[PDB]
C-alpha cells in the first residue's frame, strides 16, 4: 500500500537485519529488529519503553533462529499486508511505524511472537503500549 518515510526506514532495516544474520528470508523477526532499529518512530518508542532494547532483541533472535536475494517470509508478508489494515482502524491513510508493530501483534504467530514471549511481552501488553502512545497528548 502507501507507506510512510519511517515505515520505509523500518523496511530497509528489516531487510538489512536479515542479510547481517545470514538469512535469505527477511522473517517477523527481522522486521521486529528494523523496528527497534529505526529507534525514533511509535513503534520503537513503544518497544522502547517496554524495556528491550536494540541489543538485547538482536542477542535474543540470534538464540531463537541461529544464523542471494532477500524475500519476505510468506508471514512477514501477511505482517506488512496486516500494518495497512491497523492504519485504516487508526484513521491513517499510510502506514506508520506503529501499524507495523500493531500487524506483527496482530498477527501473533511466528519468530517475532516467539521473541516477545520469552522477554516476557504479551501481545496484549505490547498493542496497549502501542495504543497509549498513539493516544497520547
Amino acid at each position: 500500500g502507501r507507506f510512510s518515510e519511517r515505515a520505509q526506514k523500518v523496511l530497509a532495516l528489516s531487510q538489512e537485519e536479515a542479510i547481517r544474520l545470514s538469512h535469505h528470508n527477511i522473517g517477523t523477526e527481522h522486521i521486529l529488529l528494523g523496528l527497534i532499529r529505526e529507534g525514533e518512530g511509535i513503534a520503537a518508542k513503544a518497544l522502547q519503553q517496554l524495556g528491550l532494547g536494540s541489543d538485547k532483541l538482536q542477542k535474543e533472535v540470534e538464540g531463537l533462529v541461529g544464523k542471494s536475494t532477500p524475500h519476505y517470509t510468506p508471514r512477514a508478508k501477511k505482517v506488512i499486508e496486516l500494518s495497512m489494515d491497523e492504519a485504516r482502524k487508526l484513521g491513517h491513510s499510510y502506514v506508520g511505524t506503529e501499524h507495523i508493530l500493531l500487524g506483527l501483534i496482530r498477527e501473533g504467530e511466528g519468530v517475532a511472537a516467539r521473541v516477545l514471549n520469552n522477554l516476557g511481552v504479551s501481545l496484549n501488553k505490547a498493542r496497549q503500549q502501542v495504543l497509549q502512545l498513539l493516544g497520547n497528548n
